[PDB]
């Protein structure tokens, strides 16, 4: 039958806002220490700190860390599940990664994010991007194409602090800046040892345009895996408008990432969360499942922590390596020639 | 396999020019008169005739008429059609155009029309949007969803003319401006009689800022069907940014419209060309042929030109109406359940 209502934007009094117990249950999913929980109940008894810099920030910066830790970059819906389809709906997003523990891609992480934070008193703008052709693991499209950009794909948050923005971003594992960092052309900090991440406003090598009268400008998300490097290599991993992206928006951009044979996110299974030291508040690695193999990687030193031999071994090391728990539906769903 | 190339544009010596014959043949598919034609060829000549708007605007004026009136928007690849995929490689549209005599949607159109304009020496920044739900053939989200646009599906052109670019679009059949139009805010002019079209920078009713200090502004193309109401009723049908999009972002965009089954061009044949006055050098109205039935609307006055009984009387009339010509494959392509 005919469609009788397409994909919204809600008017500002429909929207889904988590409870204060809500967000409480959100802190207690991301394992909050005492002082962390402390800082979260300070903002739910006092909305407006969510607004300054001194106060909004920190709990931003502790909410982003724990979260890309202990929820997990996965598409296992795309593959461990009957119907394979991703919803962005933010209660059901809720339920998802808070009640059953599980996460998913940019726009599940980054839309469940943005109603958090709005919901805890964050001013969040829902934006747009492209992942470059860098961060492809096809090894062709990485050697002849690292200066291109996927079509539309990623979601980021702008959040407004005091009087600046900052981009924030909890959906894209261990590629992403995984620090809220100030929109700011030239921005550079240490992220994940010894990794760099910088922020520029430049010309992306793909235009139509015949010259700089011309030309526009994005900003691009770089990183520098050894900075020790006498030169020091860039390599890029997204870029991004401000344009505020809608609801309907994502639903393109991620009908295409879970459906277009070409995105690898429809013929591979991976699973990803970084790896804390929390006494230093600093992110120091990542855990990550592709295809059949969980590696460790601390700074630049990486590890093969287990290449699962059955289907049973990797559903009860998705269990004891990442906490992601299948029902039974989902385990038995899998495509037989994606099982192990 | 896993790929080894993706989309991306070209690089600039690499990317698709149409040449001054081929120009030529695009004018004669046009069916220019021989002002028009000696228009053409003067630029053909002088390429930097086509920078200045005293020498350029004409020029993109009578392209931009001759061609929605004579090159169909259409769907008929999704439908009379094989394969049912969108290529938007523009010397594969150059043949469907040009020397098939055959259209195509908003990203087909507009992609060749853009590559056209370049090559006569044109400078153009291809650039997207959100088509209007006022503008859905589904009843209930005309009703209720009018206000809120679809995610990304709409691709127009900005030229730069002297010192001011201008909105191009050929792709949109009736609903598109049908004009070349300033991107100026407040800019209104008459386009099909007695229709008026309005392009104004402002918000959208779909925004997460909670105030207009954090607020976004779109380009925002509205139209009022009759301007003699005492009230004037502005209706919405795309907004858009400056925003350089990618031949990938159209394969995005391109992909959902095209395969999503809530799309409704996954759903009914359509077609149309509109009709001009061309002594006036006026658009007066529109051939559209939805589902089985043929309609002419010269400005506000629709009659039935005809309803299509048989499949025979579908394919005959799309000859006859619309110089739209199918390939015995692309007949019997046609899944049962759409014959007539």
């Amino acid at each position: 039958e005919d469609p009788t209502a397409l994909t919204q934007l809600p008017d500002e009094s429909a929207r889904v806002r988590y409870t204060s117990s809500e967000l409480q249950d959100y802190f207690e999913t991301l394992k909050f220490p005492q002082r962390f929980l402390d800082l979260g109940n300070s903002v739910l008894k006092d909305p407006s700190l969510a607004r300054t810099k001194e106060n909004g920030l920190p709990l931003l910066q502790a909410i982003t860390r724990y979260h890309t830790c202990n929820v997990p970059f996965e598409n296992l819906v795309l593959h461990y599940d009957p119907h394979k389809i991703v919803t962005l709906d933010p209660a059901e997003l809720y339920t998802k990664i808070v009640t059953r523990r599980r996460g998913g891609r940019c726009m599940e992480n980054n839309i469940f994010l943005g109603t958090a934070l709005r919901s805890l008193g964050y001013e969040v703008r829902n934006c747009g991007g492209r992942v470059s052709r860098a961060m492809s693991p096809y090894p062709e499209v990485r050697k002849n194409q690292s200066a291109t950009y996927d079509g539309w794909n990623h979601m980021l948050l702008l959040v407004f602090l005091g009087d600046e923005w900052y981009g924030v971003d909890v959906g894209m594992g261990s590629m992403g800046p995984n620090l809220p960092f100030p929109l700011q052309d030239g921005f550079e900090s240490l992220s994940i040892a010894p990794r760099e991440i910088r922020i520029q406003k430049r010309s992306i090598s793909e235009t139509h345009a015949t010259g700089p009268s011309h030309a526009t400008k994005m900003w691009c998300y770089d990183v520098c895996y050894n900075p020790a490097e006498s030169k020091k290599t860039w390599t890029p991993v997204y870029c991004f408008t401000e344009t505020e992206f809608l609801p309907q928006d994502y639903e393109v951009m991620s009908w295409f990432t879970s459906t277009n044979p070409r995105s690898f996110f429809t013929r591979y299974i991976t699973c990803t969360k970084m790896i804390m030291d929390e006494d230093k508040e600093v992110i120091i690695g990542n855990l990550t499942l592709f295809k059949d193999t969980v590696r460790e990687t601390i700074g630049s030193d990486r590890k093969v922590v287990k290449k699962f031999e059955t289907e049973e071994e990797r559903i009860k090391g998705l269990v004891e390596i990442f906490d992601v728990n299948l029902t039974e539906e989902e385990k038995n769903s899998l495509p037989q020639e994606k099982r192990l």
